[PDB]
């Protein structure tokens, strides 16, 4: 598996609060992040899975932890996405548009097939590894407290070495 | 370039008219098809190169043409883009949803580098080989009237060689 | 990732219930099974990942789920280890040994530069495919409840198919 | 397909107003460049596709665009050709040889089988960079009159981005 | 050297007596065919070479010894030639167009750098061996008269080896 | 076979009377070194072989010799026997933990499909030049004295040259 | 290592009793053999370890053990050795010439440098599979009694599975 | 062809009016050279070709002109052969050996299946440069008065360029 | 080298006493060959070893061996020399001619940067095998006694085997 | 063919009139050498070659030629050759021992599948140049006179250019 791995360099737009950015792997340096990639906007999946994680958002902004949501689907798409469903709406967080694909097949989460990502969400510390790794099939899915609960213990030992 | 090559095949899914359907190489039949390829949905320029095509539909099915936009959006991303252009409303035929770009590179139609596909338009006859083509760069519009132009009588060659 | 794929084939010894077992893949056809990877036996890190799946086991075997815990260590050296630690006598699922580190290869989950698997465990449903990952760095344990979770969410997805 | 991209060098003989002389990629120049292929000299459909061209030269300088008809005969046969037809005699643009095929397959743009170029034009820009692409299968002639369509104001996105 | 080795396959359009034909390795078998290639129509080199081969052409025939011309221009070219100039209108044999170059690189009579054949004369016997090249520079002209003597030769020696 | 080699480089962790080591090929120079490997601690096979050489272990420490047992278990393995064991807790040597096989695989002594060690013996001189070589299926015990033996002929004829 | 391996095919000329005889490995099945692998004939570097083998041969016999000496000299060479030395002289197992290397090669058991073969015994059972190995550099001896010891354990696991 | 490619270098020996000499490219440097390859001495085909080019030696030499004679036989061969026949006793130019075919090689005039040279006439201009060449299957002669022709033809256009 | 190897096909053209023959190993099948090569026809150096060859032909045609002189001049080159010289009118076996030099290399017998052969002369028996083979470079010849001898040789250990 | 090549280096093992000495390229510099294969020491396919070639060698010696007779066993085995047969006794010229094979194949002269030299004899300049190769099957006696006329022979054209 990709554990304990460097994650590579990339270069992305995404969107975040009513505007478009550009997020690469310099803006990581120094900060948790974390990478939520799901397969596509506008599916009839409930988006609770993203939602779910803008719930936890202010907490892991209060850890000194960055999240970035990741999609096949241009940044474009990312905001029409964010103004249309209530739920979708409640992130604050940076939603990445990853149309080449890129991103995703540098986390080797591609669903090649489909061109769309698999439900995997990665835990990177501020050297760029990654620490802790969760993919899911179609229908399972992540409950962001977990995830939670898998960061402070992974900022802790980066602390408390034992 | 692909002036006169015989389609590849292809399995993409796509929207038409209220909900959502396959199409295959197939599916474009023994009929003159056109192959309208543009970058992204919901981006800012508003795009009715695409809705000029629309009003100009009626008038295609004319002579037997289907008329397919492509994007590399899913078509989970072109509906719900039907539905806030009012102008994009206008669209009757069939947007094809094209994530992982292998209908954009089957015509050779991909900007690799952002994983959209260029602004090109192709004309497909019934047996599936292309008798024309037109790529533009972006902000310069297509226009449907002579897109229209001439399938011509490409027709008329065809049912009258020469 | 692995995700969505069929296991590979294997074939090596364990410690189950006082006895020395093989098992094969062919001992997972029709049976969920939750592959459950570790460092190494008598490691200084608490087992308690392994007696908490344990202290769900009894909860595992309901669901018709088959637990098989694995390291690079020999069956010989789990038959030591399930003696010596209270937390791991609890064990009554299968500990497997996979010393050649092919079935930990296999799930593509070793460290090369020390030959042991890292903290992965997989969900694989009776047709072998493997529909959940989660993978961590020693000091960010693995939650036995939201595996739990993840496999009931498993078995419906499975059995009402969206 | 080439839209977007920087054309490549050559060097080719050709025929302007009653004396021979040489191309080279840097005699496009910064300026507007149309290069306009055709399939062969004398052949019986009259081709005043490229008369058409030829009409609307003067006002094709308009720009400071230079009209470059290409063929794979040589400049000895386009010449002849000048002054046979009457319709062609019209001509004061660069009439291209290409017998070595060398440009029309820079321009990707070669019938390999036959030996001779499609019927393509391409419009490219001050630096070099192809801003426009219309290639059409023989019979499907192409109107200069919206070939000038648009130039544009290709001028104008490159002169007022967006 | 290609002496003494069999012409390879082809299939060319050429020009005989004011219509448009076909040639290919078929029509030369069982036949003496002798191959004049030359580097391009409408040259301002004078074309008596061409021509001074027309002034033998009828006993060539009355020998059974049939005549291609050879160029990389199109057959529709050869026509224009032909009747233009007034020594090209003496030709009565076919006047074979090859723009693809297959045929002059057949015999490996390419001036890669030029896209034109080389000055040089083939002689091919009823087998479809080649039993007399001659190759020149520009401006070293080939003389029709010591041609045919070696024709008569090479006639002589397959009926009367030794 | 791997006679009059040079042996090759290896980081491993071992252990040694109840602390952690890493031995590495830096640590043998200048010494003479016994590689003793055997296929895995725990095993249902009674460990005479590790313990015969304990038994010696004194003897060859005046000698200047250097004992690492080695199987592809992790020193973490290696102490958790070292306790259990009866005749194991007489070891005082090095027990090298090799679980990539790197150590096995440098003496070509890898039962690939097993992923372990065969029941095997090096003696490597103060240059790193293997001297002796000795290797035996199971059941087949590897006699403590007469390896001792062959140490002293070694260093003999290491001492001597020519005879 | 070759250990628990199976013994490759050959066919070499050889010197016993008196006489000339082809050997192959045909010739070892059903049998227990050693193979006792040597530099040279006719060194003087001890030839100790080829007569200490022959004083135990009867011994080997008849707990069915075949004894094979091998060196890289022809067998004609061998004969001529037995012919001289009272210590060689008293060999009456089967003295292989391996002038071509390839039974040497097979145990892997040569000195490329030298084109001489090792001082390396290996045992084998019946089924033609090496149970035990035993490789020295020139100057340290390989033990008869520690062979015949290796021999009988070697026999008795072999016919006795779980002890 | 070879036509027009500066001939590769060379180091033959040869019979030259009653001496042997060693022949280079450096000694054809700075002068025109006809290379004159025939199958091998003491044929029963007469040397007519070769005493007839000795005929002509006179008028060779005044234009500047050497005369190299090439076989697959030694020099030594040649010094007998001069010596047997009186139409070869005329030679005055150089008899180049070529038994281990290099040279002929460098023509690519090698009959490789008999080790022969091809009955191939080259003419090389001072730059080294190949400006004509003659090649036919046995029976057919080469005539030297024609390649005499050739050759003042190939000075004057060296001198008077088109 | 080449001996005791069976000779390659070959086809060549060659002259035999006035005429023009074609020779393959096919000819050669239950026959006693003598292939000598030879740099070249017409050299400046006295022809003493074909004709020394020549003088015992007709000693070797009875032990029933043929002749083949052979160098990479055509077999037209031959028929040349064989008249205008002295010693060479008397040869009557074959004068192959190989210039495309197979032959020559079949016998790995070619001066690759001269495009000749060297001065070689080989013994092949009934079944193609090269029993002696000879080599020399010029200056020094080759005696046809001596050949005779070794072919009387190896006639006999051929029609007597193991002495 | 090797005619007319410079020898490849060596460094092999000789026995030499009652003592062993060290053989090199560099030890044939400046001298004539012969250089004579055999088999095998031991084989009595007739030694009458080795002893011949014993009988010429101060003739061959004041030619100022060396000889080296050369075959794949040891020089050990040489020594003890040399004291069992009067006739190989008599030989007083270096025999090298080359078990490695390396003179052999530098000679291109290796019988792959017997492990033995051919009988072949070579003939090398000062100057380190073949100009003389001999090679027949067994039962084809070398002849030394013949040899020793070559030697002269070569001599005369390698001091007389051009007769
Ligand atoms: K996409
Ligand atoms: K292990
Ligand atoms: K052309
Ligand atoms: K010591
Ligand atoms: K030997
Ligand atoms: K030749
Ligand atoms: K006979
Ligand atoms: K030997």
């Amino acid at each position: 598996s990709l554990i304990n791995t460097k994650i590579k360099p990339f270069k992305n737009q995404a969107f975040k609060n009513g505007e478009f950015i550009e997020v690469t792997e310099k803006d990581t340096e120094g900060r948790w992040s974390v990478f939520f990639f799901y397969p596509a906007d506008f599916t009839f999946v409930c988006p609770t899975e993203l939602g779910d994680v803008a719930d936890h958002y202010e907490e892991l902004q209060k850890l000194g932890v960055d999240v970035y949501s990741v999609s096949t689907d241009t940044h474009f798409t990312h905001k029409a996405f964010h103004s249309s469903s209530e739920t979708i709406a409640k992130i604050k967080y940076a939603m990445i548009g990853d149309p080449t694909g890129a991103l995703t097949r540098n986390f080797d989460n591609m669903r090649e097939d489909e061109g769309l990502a698999d439900r995997a969400t990665f835990v990177v510390d501020p050297q760029g590894i990654i620490q802790a790794i969760e993919v899911t099939a179609e229908g399972i899915g992540r409950d962001a407290s977990d995830l939670l609960r898998k960061i402070k213990a992974a900022q802790y030992v980066a602390a408390h070495p034992g």
